């Protein structure tokens, strides 16, 4: 019964993909983002300028106290609170309610954003990286635990103000074409991942391949851009850069600072390049590939003055804690979790980006010598 579950995801661009859930008795209803980056389940818990509303465990029932406090810091933003229990619900889920650890969140420093429809944070990762430690069971394996609910899960996130599926529990074969192609997991803590060649428009990098994973690759929808190590992004940018030189771009459209603008529909999308990023495959020596299109990694952004024109933000920026496969890079995927397996999937989405003459792609096999080398150690 995964049709309950199709289109179960909304979202703005470089805001998130949110889904509904309730906590606690009488059920409070609040919109959640999803997060494969991370391993708390949190809700704001007080007034904040940005907040629609809030959980309010004096209203609770169920309620119970954990006497414990918590912070999450993330690459970007954290907040603080009070650990606690409920009982929790996804009404465009799986029919079970079951009894989840929440963070009540208290205080927050650039974490929630102004007008943005989401009040809290469901971290889909495992325990390893749950803060205070990892004893402290996340989400998804409460409900494993207390539900029949299979331990897997998909995303479909896609593009233009935007949607998407989480199918809790198994793959829905209607939103994805072609075959699904899976990489391991090769530790669970984050969604970690071995990242075997890199290709623009064709032309290998020609690194060695740990710098791809270095210090490690994950999957990460809670991340709106494609970050990569230093030494990757700048022979990425330097290989966009001239794949592009028929037109200028400031320093900071480079840098993810400033937006670049072109006459409605004049976007001069052939002078991008495609980006594939090959993964390890399930058999030795074997791997996949996944094509990225400018179309992902060029994100819409509103203008900010007179909506005359198409304006976007460069979504590849550079990371000092690895690479990171975020939203840009998931949108026209459909990804599948298969944390029983140990593996993460890749198909083309049924709401796959277009392009007149390039298409995303995930195509296999290929043959990859000596992968196991990629992983940092
Ligand atoms: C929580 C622990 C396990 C942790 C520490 C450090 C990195 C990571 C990796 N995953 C980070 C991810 O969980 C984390 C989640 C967000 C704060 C959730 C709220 C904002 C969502 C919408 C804007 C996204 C902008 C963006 O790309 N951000 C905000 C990056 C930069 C980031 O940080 N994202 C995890």
């Amino acid at each position: 019964s995964f049709v309950e579950m199709v289109d179960n995801l909304r979202g703005k661009s470089g805001q998130g993909y949110y889904v509904e859930m309730t906590v606690g008795s009488p059920p409070q209803t609040l919109n959640i983002l999803v997060d494969t980056g991370s391993s708390n389940f949190a809700v704001g818990a007080a007034p904040h300028p940005f907040l629609h509303r809030y959980y309010q465990r004096q209203l609770s029932s169920t309620y119970r106290d954990l006497r414990k406090g918590v912070y999450v810091p993330y690459t970007q933003g954290k907040w603080e609170g009070e650990l606690g229990t409920d009982l929790v619900s996804i009404p465009h889920g799986p029919n079970v309610t079951v009894r989840a650890n929440i963070a009540a969140i208290t205080e927050s420093d650039k974490f929630f954003i102004n007008g943005s429809n989401w009040e809290g944070i469901l971290g889909l990762a495992y325990a390893e990286i749950a803060r205070p430690d990892d004893s402290l069971e996340p989400f998804f394996d409460s409900l494993v635990k207390q539900t029949h609910v299979p331990n897997l899960f998909s995303l479909q996130l896609c593009g233009a103000s935007v949607g998407g599926s989480m199918i809790i529990g198994g793959i829905d074969h209607s939103l994805y074409t072609g075959s699904l192609w899976y990489t391991p997991i090769r530790r669970e803590w984050y969604y970690e991942v071995i990242i075997v060649r890199v290709e623009i428009n064709g032309q290998d990098l020609k690194m060695d391949c740990k710098e791809y994973n270095y210090d490690k690759s994950i999957v990460d929808s809670g991340t709106t851009n494609l970050r990569l190590p230093k030494k990757v992004f700048e022979a990425a940018v330097k290989s966009i850069k001239a794949a592009s030189s028929t037109e200028k771009f400031p320093d900071g459209f480079w840098l993810g600072e400033q937006l670049v603008c072109w006459q409605a529909g004049t976007t001069p999308w052939n002078i991008f390049p495609v980006i594939s990023l090959y993964l390890m495959g399930e058999v030795t020596n074997q791997s996949f590939r996944i094509t990225i299109l400018p179309q992902q990694y060029l994100r819409p952004v509103e203008d900010v003055a007179t909506s005359q024109d198409d304006c976007y933000k460069f979504a590849i920026s550079q990371s000092s804690t690895g690479t990171v496969m975020g939203a840009v890079i998931m949108e026209g995927f459909y990804v599948v979790f298969d944390r029983a397996r140990k593996r993460i999937g890749f198909a083309v989405s049924a709401c796959h980006v277009h392009d007149e003459f390039r298409t995303a792609a995930v195509e296999g096999p290929f043959v990859t010598l000596d992968m196991e080398d990629c992983g940092y150690n």
